[PDB]
């Protein structure tokens, strides 16, 4: 096939990684110029495969690393391959966008997969440690599993952390064989995710073989498949806008059975389970003695469905099918008239959770939905380059004010590009209400200087995006942010603008990487960890105030964003050893939004990981949260001083006559106060250590609280999963829902808080 002409293939390559000392390290492979031929006949394995690893990239032996990024073109055509596609650390498998290319596997194709993002060696070591595998796409292809024997064959093994997506893939499997057919899609055998979507699924045993701790996936399509989707474990998985078809089961989250279920808890929400045998196969019952298999329906339908959840352990029909469900629960209920303030356990089918119409489609009535854009029909003539335009990228110069004259000149049919490098920032930069940016492969932007963003007492935003009260239409994507040095004074983003429709105004694969990694001098040499001393709080060690303040009237569609405090040294030398690194505050939202967030994270920021404040119209699925591994060597009260124009927490204050005392002046996971409308589907709120000591999760007992619901907030919780919390959920200064209450396979588990 001729080349597509997107402007990916075509744009100038002018990028570098700034803190990779090489100088003609290149970031930029298309399979191609390997000698991949894409015509299906000639074996493209080895060029593949090479295009991945050139330039002296992590592969087996290093932890992790930063300094080697790739993005991997593949052009329209079809790759036949014989053995997997070793995706290497920090990769990007980025297939055309246009005529999204075939991987054809050989019909002798031997290996764990077509695409392998975690290698086992010969001894049973992965590669890297899966939850350290980060920073990683697959979009743009078919994979055909067809012309292997039915017996043999999985697409992807994707076995990944945070800050990774699946987009834009089709799954071609054989439908034959019956019991003996083995295909499937993807396997995944554990993990941290994480994003998926815009997935389709064609025959095979099973279109996803799925274990991870959690995950979000949206816009699956699975079409004559054995079982849709296995959930073989998980501690929480939310799934949006799901079709099935023709399949005999559509999720079976039965493994272990009644008296082992490995499953923690499943949401389903938007979707469609279509001429299928059995919609959803669980072996939960009210009765059990904990809350493993908590199971979540929000708008499903169960066309030519007959049975749409069935107990396979005793066979009965839990819920029949052929009808919409508006709200089905299973597991513990908290709030409200059924589980009150002691919890019950259910089984059953409920009153329908009316969302504001602010959130939803109104083409469709589900809850908006947008995926990252590619831009697909804007010529190459469109992007503005940073680096054509003034901008060095070198981890050194001061770019803000190149920076700052492209924002204000760029005009709306354009798109500014941010070739990769490193852009220093040392004063804020103002985002127009009307700008497109997009980036290749996840550059740098870092604050730096020595003194405008230095004070706590008086923070200022990095990208100020939007000034307050402005609408218009504002798309990142493929960014990190960052920090060079400590910068407690700054707000890495403060987000100003409203999108003039939903989904106008977003950031999709945008990160916030405080520490850890080359060129923020917040390292293993600078910041490494001593649990044995109490804690110096190293000024050198200190992050940012706030990852991202959504502030009065501003509005924002985020999916796939990871604001994450480093726990640990990214470059590997350092072979993943643990640090301190000290940022305030994680996400704060406040106004009336609305917000959507799907598969965001925020994780080890001292005062709150998430944070709603005087908030209305908000909807995430599913977060997650840990608190940061050196509390409370300090705790949560230093180093970062009570601030009310932030509405931060005051421990201080508020664990006055603890029970717990000991350990509850420890980071939220989530807070709110005096916010409404606000819609959690899905989430895994972790606390894992108490200075760096482990001894804690026997008990339970990390920290004290998790959850915080204050000024009567309205908060509208599903599949809320906690670890080591001894109170998962305390409203208005009353722990509610305990953990010794609630317990799941390892986290503890509420199903539904009614507000
Ligand atoms: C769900 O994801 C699928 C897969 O990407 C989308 O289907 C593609 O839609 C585009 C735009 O219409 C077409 O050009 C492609 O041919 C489609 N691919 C396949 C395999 O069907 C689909 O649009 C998404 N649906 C929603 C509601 O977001
Ligand atoms: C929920 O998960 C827990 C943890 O896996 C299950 O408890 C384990 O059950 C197995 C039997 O399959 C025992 O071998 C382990 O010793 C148990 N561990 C603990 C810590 O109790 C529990 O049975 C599951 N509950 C339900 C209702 O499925
Ligand atoms: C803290 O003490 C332990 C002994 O329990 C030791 O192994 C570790 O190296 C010490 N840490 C530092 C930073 O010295
Ligand atoms: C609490 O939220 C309401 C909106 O329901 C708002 O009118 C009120 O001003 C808020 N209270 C404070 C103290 O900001
Ligand atoms: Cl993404
Ligand atoms: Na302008």
């Amino acid at each position: 096939q001729a080349p597509s002409g997107w402007w990916l293939a075509n744009i100038a390559r002018q990028g570098r990684p700034a803190f990779n000392p090489d100088p003609n390290y290149k970031i930029f492979r298309n399979v191609k110029d390997y000698g991949a031929v894409g015509d299906g006949v000639t074996d493209d394995t080895a060029a593949i495969n090479a295009a991945i690893s050139d330039g002296n990239r992590c592969g087996q032996g290093c932890s992790s690393q930063t300094t080697t990024p790739a993005l991997v073109y593949f052009p329209p055509g079809t790759y036949l391959v014989s053995k997997p596609i070793i995706s290497y650390y920090y990769t990007q498998l980025v297939g055309d966008a246009i005529s999204p290319p075939t991987l054809k596997a050989a019909a002798n194709f031997e290996g764990m997969a077509v695409i392998d993002a975690d290698p086992y060696d010969e001894n049973g070591n992965n590669w890297w440690t899966n939850q350290n595998n980060f920073f990683r796409q697959v979009r743009n292809f078919v994979i055909d599993l067809t012309a292997m024997p039915f017996e043999v064959g999985s697409g992807i093994h994707w076995q990944v952390a945070q800050a990774t997506s699946l987009q834009n893939i089709v799954f071609n499997m054989r439908t034959d064989g019956g019991d003996d057919n083995r295909q499937q899609g993807i396997f995944m055998d554990n993990g941290s995710g994480g994003l998926m979507v815009d997935l389709v699924f064609n025959g095979g045993r099973y279109g996803a073989f799925f274990g991870n701790q959690q995950f979000t996936t949206r816009n699956l399509t699975f079409n004559n498949c054995k079982t849709a989707i296995f959930m073989n474990w998980n501690w929480a998985w939310t799934f949006q806008d799901v079709k099935i078809n023709n399949c005999e089961v559509g999720i079976d989250m039965s493994n272990g059975g009644p008296d082992g279920q490995t499953v923690g808890s499943v949401l389903l929400l938007d979707s469609h389970i279509t001429n299928t045998g059995i919609g959803i196969k669980t072996a939960y019952d009210p009765a059990q003695p904990h809350t493993n298999g908590t199971l979540i329906l929000d708008n499903v339908e169960m066309t030519g469905t007959p049975i749409a959840v069935q107990n396979d352990a005793t066979g009965t029909t839990i819920v029949d099918g052929n009808q919409k469900i508006a709200f089905f629960a299973q597991g513990r209920t908290y709030g409200g008239s059924i589980g009150g303030t002691s919890g019950k356990a259910v089984q059953t089918t409920e009153q329908a959770i009316v969302k504001p119409n602010v959130l939803l489609d109104p083409a469709t009535g589900k809850v908006f939905t947008r995926s990252r854009p590619q831009y697909e029909d804007v010529p190459v003539s469109s992007f503005v380059s940073v680096k054509a335009n003034g901008a060095k990228g070198d981890g050194v110069t001061d770019d803000t004010d190149a920076i700052q004259a492209i924002f204000d000149s760029v005009t709306p049919e354009q798109i500014v590009y941010f070739d990769h490098g490193a852009y220093i920032i040392t004063k804020t930069v103002r985002v127009p209400p009307n700008i497109r940016i997009t980036g290749e492969a996840l550059p740098l932007i870092l604050a730096g200087g020595d003194s405008f963003f230095k004070d706590q007492a008086n923070p200022k935003p990095v990208f100020q995006v939007g000034q307050p009260g402005e609408r218009g239409r504002v798309e990142m994507s493929d960014l990190i942010f960052g920090t060079a040095g400590p910068q407690p004074g700054a707000i890495m983003m403060e987000w100003n603008v409203a999108g003039m429709e939903p989904g106008a105004a977003g950031l999709w694969d945008v990160h916030t990487r405080i520490g850890g990694y080359a060129g923020t001098q917040l390292e293993l040499e600078q910041c490494a960890k001593n649990p044995n001393i109490t804690n110096p709080i190293k000024p050198e060690c200190f992050g940012s105030f706030l990852m991202l303040h959504v502030t009065p009237g501003g509005s924002a569609y985020l999916e796939n964003t990871w604001y994450w405090v480093a726990d640990h040294a990214l470059e590997p030398e350092a072979r993943d050893q643990q640090i301190d690194v000290f940022n305030g505050r994680g996400v704060l939202i406040e106004g009336d939004g609305p917000v959507w967030g799907w598969g965001t994270s925020s994780e080890h920021s001292v005062l709150h990981n998430y944070q709603f404040n005087n908030a209305r119209n908000v909807f995430l699925a599913l977060i997650q949260t840990e608190t940061p591994y050196f509390q409370g060597n300090p705790d949560a009260t230093q180093p970062f001083t009570v601030n009310p124009n932030f509405a931060d927490p005051d421990f201080a204050t508020s664990c006055t006559n603890s029970p717990n005392p000991e350990q509850c002046k420890r980071a939220w996971g989530v807070r709110a106060i005096n916010s409404t409308d606000v819609f959690i589907y899905g989430a895994g709120l972790y606390s894992f250590f108490d200075n760096y000591d482990q001894e804690c999760l026997k008990t339970q007992s990390c920290q004290t609280n998790m959850v915080s619901l204050e000024g009567n907030s309205q908060v509208h919780l599903f599949g809320l999963s906690t670890k080591a919390s001894v109170n998962m959920l305390t409203v208005d200064g009353n722990a509610v829902a305990l953990d010794a209450d609630n317990r799941n396979n390892f986290c503890a588990t509420v199903a539904w808080f009614q507000s």
